[PDB]
C-alpha cells in the first residue's frame, strides 16, 4: 500500500520533466489509488499575474466534456425520456431530409451517423443556420458503417437528449449530474465569482480562453477543477455509491460497448479498451492519424454492459488546454491530467501510462 508521499514521488518524476519539455505553464493531476483521491498541482494558472495552480483552479476540459454529455444522455435513457434506438427526427422533426431516415440517437452519440463533420462550420452562428447545416448535410456512408469522431455528431446528441426534460443542456447537466455528484467547481459557464480560479490557457505563450461556438457545451465546453475531476473519475469508475438511481444507471450506460473499432470500444463519450493492455495500443490510438480517421465500425448488438476489466479514457483539447482522464475499474485505479497548454495526445497518454504502471 503506497503512502501519499510515495505516490507523490511517482507522479512528480513524470510530470516535472513533462512540464519542462512541453513548456506547460501549469498542471493539476489527480490520482485515484485503491479508490482514494490524491491531488497534485504545479506551476502557474496565470503567468502575467503570477497566480499558482491550486486545487480550485478551473481548466478547460475540451472533449472530456463528451463524457459528461454521455452520462447525461445515459441518465435520460434511465429516466425513460429517450431511447438510443429513437430516430433523430423524433426529437428534431424539422430534419425532413431523406438522408436522415434510419439515423438514430445512438448514431449521433457514437459518431456512426455517416460522416457528420469534426467541426460545425464556423460560419454557423445562429439556430436557423444550424438547421440548414444539418438539413443539407450529405452522408458519406450508410448509418452504422463507419465511425468518424465529430463534435457535430455527439454535440447534436446532447442537445436532443435533454429536450424531453424541458431544460436547457446547461440546466439539465447542472441539476442531474453536477449537483448530485457535488461537482461544485465544474461549469459550462464560469460565473463571475469563480473567474479568479479560471486559469488562462496558453498557445504560443499567449493567454487564451475558448470562444463561444455552436453546441460547444455539449462537445468541448466544460471547465473543471482537479478535485471535481477526481470525483468524476471515482463516480464513473464505480457508481455503486451514487445515490440517484438514474444517474447511477446513466453512468453505467455510458460505458456499455456499442461498437468495436479495432481494439477500441465506443461508449457514450467514454472510449474503452480491454484490460490488461500494452502501452502502444492507447498511445498510438491517440495520435490524430487514428483518432480522427474514418474507420469501419463493428456493431455490438446488443451492447455489452460496462466491462470492469477495461481501460476507460478520454482526451480533450481547446486552443489553450490539454486534458486526459483514464481509469481501470478492475483495479480501482485512475488518473486526471489537466494542463493549461495543449500538447500532443500521445505524450499525454504515454505519461499517464508510465505513472499508472508504477501504481499497479
Amino acid at each position: 500500500a503506497k503512502t501519499e508521499q510515495q505516490i507523490a514521488d511517482i507522479v512528480n518524476r513524470t510530470i516535472t520533466p513533462l512540464m519542462q519539455e512541453q513548456a506547460i505553464p501549469g498542471m493539476a493531476v489527480a490520482i485515484i489509488y485503491e479508490g482514494k483521491p490524491y491531488y497534485f498541482t504545479w506551476g502557474k494558472a496565470d503567468i502575467a499575474n503570477n497566480h499558482p495552480v491550486t486545487q480550485q483552479t478551473l481548466f478547460e476540459l475540451g472533449s472530456v466534456s463528451k463524457t459528461f454529455n454521455g452520462v447525461l444522455g445515459g441518465d435520460a435513457i434511465a429516466r425513460g425520456e429517450i431511447k438510443l434506438s429513437d430516430p433523430v427526427t423524433k426529437y428534431w422533426p424539422e430534419l425532413t431530409g431523406k438522408q436522415w431516415r434510419g439515423i438514430s440517437l445512438l448514431h449521433l452519440a457514437t459518431y456512426t451517423a455517416g460522416g457528420l463533420p469534426l467541426q460545425i462550420p464556423d460560419d454557423i452562428t445562429d439556430k436557423a443556420a444550424l438547421l440548414r447545416f444539418y438539413q443539407n448535410w450529405q452522408p458519406q456512408w450508410t448509418p452504422g458503417a463507419k465511425r468518424l469522431y465529430a463534435n457535430s455528431s455527439i454535440g447534436l446528441f446532447g442537445a436532443l437528449a435533454v429536450k424531453p426534460s424541458g431544460m436547457s443542456y446547461e440546466e439539465a447537466m447542472t441539476r442531474r449530474v453536477l449537483q448530485p455528484l457535488k461537482l461544485a467547481h465544474t461549469w459550462i459557464t464560469v460565473p463571475q465569482s469563480e473567474q479568479k480560479n479560471y486559469a488562462w490557457g496558453y498557445r504560443e505563450g499567449k493567454p487564451v480562453h475558448v470562444s463561444p461556438g455552436q453546441l460547444d457545451a455539449e462537445a468541448y465546453g466544460v471547465k473543471s477543477s482537479v478535485i471535481d475531476m477526481a470525483r468524476w473519475v471515482q463516480a464513473n469508475m464505480d457508481a455503486s455509491h451514487v445515490q440517484e438511481k438514474t444517474l447511477q444507471q446513466g453512468i453505467e450506460l455510458a460505458q456499455s460497448r456499442y461498437w468495436r473499432i479495432g481494439d477500441m470500444y465506443q461508449g457514450l463519450g467514454w472510449e474503452m479498451l480491454n484490460w490488461p493492455l500494452k502501452a502502444d495500443s492507447i498511445i498510438n490510438g491517440s495520435d490524430s492519424k487514428v483518432a480522427l480517421a474514418a474507420l469501419p465500425a463493428v456493431e455490438v448488438n446488443p451492447p455489452v454492459p460496462a466491462v470492469k476489466a477495461s481501460w476507460v479514457h478520454k482526451t480533450g483539447s481547446t486552443g489553450g488546454f490539454g486534458s486526459y482522464v483514464a481509469f481501470v475499474p478492475e483495479k480501482n485505479l485512475g488518473i486526471v491530467m489537466l494542463a493549461n497548454k495543449s500538447y500532443p495526445n500521445p505524450v499525454r497518454v504515454e505519461a499517464a501510462w508510465r505513472i499508472l504502471e508504477k501504481l499497479q
